[PDB]
């Protein structure tokens, strides 16, 4: 009768439990199901193994045993090359599916209805502010007029920019999660069959099945893994924008306005680095970047043709205006199809339809331009056929909404006109535009090719006065500087390619370039340079992304140069764009110095951008606090410093986190919102500014912080070996892209990898260390320190924003996994080297506790604790399996007697256990520095 | 918890929405389990699981072999383990009874019925008082103003006999707290907290009636002060609830006044200290006792509630009818508190129901006095010796606040006392007294042969005819002090003597057992007359067997011709009849066939000479069901036999399932009034003169058959004697040499209901079917027709249906294995033999596969009873064995119970297991024949 209520059972004692709160059924449900299928697909003795690892690293997760471990240990390390496969597989598969279910949950958890008013309240989906809200503080609490909030809106860009997954998941495989959420999402509401819940029961232990089984071995082209992203859009932004816009307009009639938003208001825009970023990274050619514009392009014209016969249909309607009847008789008349649901000619009898049909040829035409050109080269298509410019779709859409109203159907135009309208603004031709990234290095060695080859000398060479010189004399100048004759490198070539490929594609297609470890006005002047030289007719803004520590505190010094020039304030129109990466920027000084720096940073380059007369736009790379997803962004994006926005962010959303934020519709929608909401309300609303004592101990904590991280990074020549030891990060690195910029070192390692091995791992080392003697010494040298940074936590949105990031990974943290790997991987004579890192951690921990006036992790989010604390025995078996199978990789000698083959059925070998075994933690883990 | 197994391990048994019973139980029996720990340990407790779980495996399969691992461990018990299964299963029934109850009360009724006469057999779609009413306006052109016309003149009086094995006013309380723990665990909004609190009450209050067992007599009077608590407990309530819905249904067919709160439309009257019949027991000092007690306790509960009144009658503003009479009784210038004070004349009301509050008091201490003294100094003037004297105050009440304009209060709780009032009077029943005709005669006799005149017993009819009138109009008395006596005769003389001492608002009605002619009636008439009773009751015969049946209409006739009598009863007659006296007689079907026509015969014949008859259904009815099939079962009645006047007996067996509940409480009361109501302006259909015929026919063969079995076989009485145990109960009133015409119906009924096998309620319907059906194949289609068109023949069949689903063969088989001896045997097998038969033609007429299709409901409660009942069946035949047999032992197990804490009778405490076991059984069995 039931296996259910026991695994329920099992699963309570994880985590004590209440109302809406069904995330244990929910978890308990999925796992006895799946259960069931690895019985009947492998048998009732595997189904056993599986149970048994669950039933140690549940009794783990309680206690914390050292002998729980070691006992998973022996079963997992006794298990043949097949079994161990399968296990692999099943843990890592019964995370997302408690990662579904919590999607669910969240998405169906209730609103806090009376909220404190504190800024804390933002960090929590339940007592976030919605947009309505968000308007309303503003009014209300701040004396804004509902015109003054309108206009702010109507002005403002929200700019998602979305990265590709470091480790990412199947279109196909995407569906299936959102049917079986679905399923589980159905089976749960009162008014439901006997029958429609038996036959949901099987609809979901399907569909969990069908995706146990998508399981094929494997590396994939930038083409497809970009072609990935064009899905999410189709499965959720695509309609979550109108959906949330739609919300906007029903927020503004609350407070009074009475009209909607501007359909044409570019409120939020979208944007890649896939096909974009080439930094380190020399898979991303130029045929690639001319692929996915061509992709993007083409997919884009394709979903507004497989809506327009929607909207088509809908539009049964035959008043109208003359201008439109006019138009359509004008397209009657020129008439004399491929598809099929509209096959036939159309009566002017139903004008808007005629329009609408045009439209839809010339979206087919400009589907099919875009997919010749990928696949042949040549396309015999003319401009005229086709939608080369948003303009041209956007024109016949208001001539149809403008009819309706005229007409007195303004109430129509508002429904799925309004909503395709919203669509086309937001999502252009293109529904993402490609970022370009690479290297100020790459543009120096092209530079210096050009100048050697003039026979001036070597850019290289030359002082930066110089090269600002140069550069600006050329920048002006009356004669190219490049020949095809140039002797150009393979990288150089590859580099001015790029630049060929800008020139030949319309710029519609593309958003920045973006200089990585960018250090100086030349390297800037150097992009705008090699833009002119191919005479790119529309060029892409430069992005100076500054990385290290030095590199921000000379940023300052370099754009006030750079807008000191006549040349470059003119062409940057009064606009700038700077990025900068907390990752980056936390590998060089710790985690905590960069927070702060960055703070600063912002500060700086924003008021010498006001005095310049800038608009200074900042784009957040990854790692921030507010790339984090879900309220805690919220909160995130209002604790910003004063004037950072300024109506238009531009945020990076991380891979490991657009699941999370996109792949449900209540969550999508809700990520837009805040991002939205924060934005609007930040511009009108600052946090408080740190009082001068505070920025005082916080520059104090900086240097003992870096200090502390430097010392343990890079001046201890014990560390690199500890780390390629007690680490996946050499596995890792025989793959996504080269995660070393063979130089040899930490600061040669590029970020991602430096994060992921020690996620991996369960001890976190990048996300914390330095935090820990900032705090100490803080407190020793002045007890009433302790007072000063709670107040600071209390008080401080940056702080506090600064600290839960740090908390939340802590929460899904073990140093025990850490000293296994220790144990099992690492030699005796550094053992001491790993206790020494772990009493650090623990002491960090501590501090960051006391600081936050917390006696465990999260006490502030049980709703996080919780989440965590149901995913990690799952992560936990992975952990331990993933240990010993670096051993057995690393150790050709080590071996230990195999358990008799268990997994029946009715090549692979230990790297494909190691593979399925670093994705199931990284999805696990999602985000953490 | 494991209550999740107990609920999956009951649901087997019965396999929904509203549906909790199994939940009920479930927790009900996990809750009494752990108590069984506590108190007697684990040992024990799983002794009583496994019988459960034997029991219970028996009832869904039916392995026999199950009954005999449960015979060998119940036969396996010392005497002090099997008390205490005995005494739990037999307390797991009580709670099983009282979870049906609450679900019985809050099922949902049906919205939409079919209109079928089917539907009132049945609690959910039977019809409430207002459906009634439209009914009968709109389907049958009766006005409004007839329907309360109707109503008006409407009366229904319940008789109340003692339960035939009782139980205690405490326990009853007990099992109320218990009921309403219950019903409160299940309520949304309800905290945590409240539910671990409501837990611990409930469990609390199982074991608090688990050690309520005290082992034993109790004298007529206990048994009588049993009553006064079920009125205390529910019928002093539940009459104003239901009158005051009688007012809400009058409204909604366009009445604008209340039902008058005098009109007597509810009575109640009791057997206890009045029914003396075969019961020596029940002298004349008893029936003075609980004359004196009814008053007594009446007073007594006005007395409680007055003091209520009073605070809520804090008016001020009366007419001056009512402020005359309180400045009088103010002017005219306390044992109990609550108004201990005197009263300002400021507020009226209060001084005329403190006035009313002194009265009550002294009329129960005038009671209370002469009840343990035997005079007493109180005024007739200081008391209610009449009801009218209390209403009247009340009256004025009532209209000065209608006259002062505040009707609207005067319809609240005054009004809900007023018609308490005048429903239960100064005596809440009146007791009727029952004497059987043997014993007038007895006393006449003697009189005759004292005066020197002959023998009234050898006088013929006519003569003592003849000699009865005479002597009603005689001019001198009949009898001196003088007169030689038995203690008999004395006894029944002595009767009358409390009968003309004592007020007659105490009494009933005089019933004549064993009635058969016209002198019978005359008797009592004469001795009434002797006594110089000032207001003699009525005499009413009860005719019993068939013949006495067949006679009964000459009698009446003879009777309505008679001048002396014409005049007496003044235009009335009651006549009584009971289907188990007649059924023990000829078999259920004849007998329930011949009272049809009787009741017809009498009707005819009181019409014709101007009678207003009123019958008086004594026990076995299908009338005395309780619940629906109560319903259906009075509109199944005769034509004209009702007239606007229901009496019937409420079978002790019956009182808690009716009344117990507050709900079921009211819709018995409910019911009794609509079905009441409907009958004397829709009657059934009169049978079809072919089904009069077949019916005739059938009653041949099933007298024979039953008398051919039950009186002519010399084999019955001995097996009878053996298969039963009903000589044990005959050591209990005495149920002087025997036979079975000379067994008492109660003992008869109860003795084959223990064995599950039900002889006397079936018996005779299988020959009459087999006999009809063999005779003319086409009779099955009119049976099958007269069971879907004929109320009587439907209701006549439902009856024995429900009695086969509460029958087991299979135990009376094992009765037969243990207790009866070889040459027997073969004669048992073949009354099985007929059970299956009769059962089986009986399906076939109904059109049923199985037993109660039409009544999952009710077959629900029964499969849930049984393991309870079987378990107690083979505990009882096992103990029967040891009881009876010399010969029989076996090895007993260690004594089980733990325990912390002479009392001999025939074996060392068999005699009282034998008891818990009569009484589990009887009280799962509830009401059969
Ligand atoms: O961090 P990297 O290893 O350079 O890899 C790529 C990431 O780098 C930076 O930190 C950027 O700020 C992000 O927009 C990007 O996802
Ligand atoms: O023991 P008995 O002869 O049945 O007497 C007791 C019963 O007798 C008759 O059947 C009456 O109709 C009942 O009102 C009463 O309960």
């Amino acid at each position: 009768v039931e296996k259910l209520a026991s695994i329920d059972a099992q699963l309570r004692l994880l985590v004590p439990g209440s109302e809406d709160d069904k995330l244990v059924e929910y978890d308990a449900l999925l796992l006895d199901k799946f259960l069931d299928i690895l019985q009947d697909l492998h048998g009732e003795d595997l189904k056993e193994a599986v149970q048994q690892c669950y039933e140690l690293s549940a009794e783990y997760e309680g206690k914390h045993d050292p002998k729980k471990l070691e006992e998973l240990g022996s079963l997992l390390t006794s298990l043949d090359t097949g079994d161990s496969i399968v296990i692999a597989k099943a843990f890592s598969h019964m995370l997302n599916l408690a990662n579904l279910a919590e999607e669910l949950q969240i998405a169906y958890r209730r609103r806090i209805k009376l909220k404190s008013g504190d800024f804390a309240d933002e960090a929590n989906a339940t007592t976030e502010s919605d947009i309505e809200e968000t308007f309303k503080r503003l009014v209300h609490k701040l004396n804004k007029s509902p015109e003054e909030v309108f206009d702010a809106l109507k002005n403002q860009t929200v700019e998602l920019v979305l990265t590709a997954h470091p480790t990412s998941v199947r279109r196909s495989l995407l569906q299936k999660h959102g049917r079986i959420r679905n399923c589980l999402a159905q089976l749960y509401a009162k008014d439901i069959t006997p029958d429609d819940k038996q036959e949901l029961d099987e609809a979901l232990h399907r569909e969990i099945q069908a995706a146990f089984r998508t399981d094929e071995i494997r590396p994939p082209t930038p083409q497809d893994e970009m072609r990935a992203g064009m899905s999410y859009f189709h499965e959720t932004i695509w309609k979550g924008v109108p959906k949330f816009l739609r919300r906007v307009d029903t927020a503004l009639k609350n407070i009074g306005i009475n009209e909607r938003f501007p359909y044409n208001a570019p409120l939020i825009q979208f944007s890649s680095w896939m096909g974009g970023d080439r930094d380190g990274n020399p898979r991303v050619t130029p045929e690639v970047t001319r692929d996915v514009c061509l992709l993007a392009r083409m997919m884009t014209s394709n979903m507004y043709f497989s809506q327009i016969e929607d909207l088509m249909i809908e539009m049964s309607m035959w008043r109208c205006n003359s201008e439109l009847r006019v138009r359509a008789e004008e397209l009657y008349r020129t008439a004399r199809k491929h598809y099929i649901e509209f096959w036939k000619r159309i009566p002017p009898n139903q004008p808007y339809r005629v329009i609408l049909g045009d439209v839809r040829d010339k979206l087919y035409n400009t589907r099919e331009r875009s997919r010749h050109l990928l696949v042949d080269g040549k396309s015999d298509i003319p401009d005229e056929a086709v939608y080369t410019n948003v303009e041209q779709l956007l024109e016949p859409l208001e001539l149809c909404y403008r009819s309706l109203c005229d007409c007195g159907d303004h109430v129509i135009a508002d429904g799925s006109l309004l909503d395709f309208l919203r669509q086309v603004s937001t999502f252009g031709l293109s529904l993402v535009k490609l970022d370009i990234r690479q290297e100020s290095d790459r543009h120096t060695e092209v530079l210096d090719a050009i100048t050697q080859h003039l026979g001036i000398g070597s850019y290289r060479e030359w002082s930066e006065e110089k090269r600002q010189e140069w550069l600006l004399a050329e920048l002006s100048g009356k004669r190219p500087l490049i020949g095809p004759d140039l002797p150009k490198t393979e990288e150089v070539k590859d580099c001015l390619d790029t630049f060929k490929v800008l020139a030949e594609l319309p710029s519609d297609c593309f958003g920045a370039y973006i200089i990585s470890m960018a250090t100086s006005t030349s390297d800037v002047l150097a992009v705008e340079l090699l833009q002119r030289e191919y005479h790119i007719k529309h060029p892409l803004r430069v992005v100076p992304l500054f990385e290290k520590l030095a590199d921000l505190e000379a940023a300052p010094a370099a754009m006030t140069r750079l807008f000191s020039m006549d040349w470059y304030r003119n062409r940057i129109d009064g606009k700038q764009e700077v990025m900068i990466g907390y990752s980056d920027s936390g590998k060089d000084a710790g985690r905590f110095s960069a927070a702060w720096q960055l703070y600063k940073t912002q500060e700086q380059i924003v008021k010498i951008a006001k005095e310049f007369g800038v608009k200074l736009v900042i784009f957040h790379g990854r790692g921030g606090t507010v790339g984090r997803g879900g309220g805690p962004t919220h909160l995130a994006l209002l604790s910003q410093p004063p004037d950072t926005i300024n109506g238009s962010l531009r945020v990076t959303v991380q891979g490991e986190v657009i699941e999370q934020s996109f792949g449900e519709e209540h969550l999508c929608f809700r990520t837009l919102q805040r991002f939205c909401a924060a934005t609007l309300e930040h511009g009108m609303n600052p946090p408080i500014s740190p009082r001068p004592e505070w920025r005082e101990l916080m520059d104090q904590m900086a240097v003992v912080a870096t200090e502390e991280y430097r010392s343990v990074v890079f001046k201890e020549p014990r560390f690199v070996e500890y780390f390629r030891l007690a680490t996946p990060e050499l596995e890792f690195g025989r793959m996504s892209r080269p995660s070393k910029r063979p130089s040899g070192g930490i600061e040669s390692l590029r970020a991602i990898p430096w994060i992921f091995s020690w996620t991996q791992t369960r001890f976190h080392l990048p996300v914390w260390l330095g935090f820990g003697a900032a705090f100490k010494h803080a407190i020793q040298k002045d007890s009433k320190n302790l007072q000063m940074l709670q107040e600071m936590y209390k008080t401080w949105p940056f702080f506090r924003v600064t600290i839960d990031l740090v908390e939340m990974v802590f929460a899904k943290g073990n140093p025990g996994i850490a000293a296994l790997n220790d144990k099992l991987l690492v030699s005796e004579d550094l053992r001491p080297f790993g206790e020494s890192l772990r009493a650090n951690y623990e002491e960090t921990k501590n501090y960051l506790l006391k600081i936050a006036g917390h006696k465990d992790l999260l006490e502030g989010d049980p709703y996080l604790k919780q989440g965590i604390r149901l995913r990690d025995p799952y992560i936990t078996t992975l952990n331990v399996c993933q240990a010993y199978t670096l051993k057995r990789i690393r150790d050709p000698n080590y071996h230990v007697t195999l358990r008799p083959h268990i997994s029946k059925e009715y090549a692979p070998g230990l790297e494909d256990t190691l593979i399925l075994t670093m994705k199931g933690i990284a999805a696990g883990m999602q985000n953490t520095g």
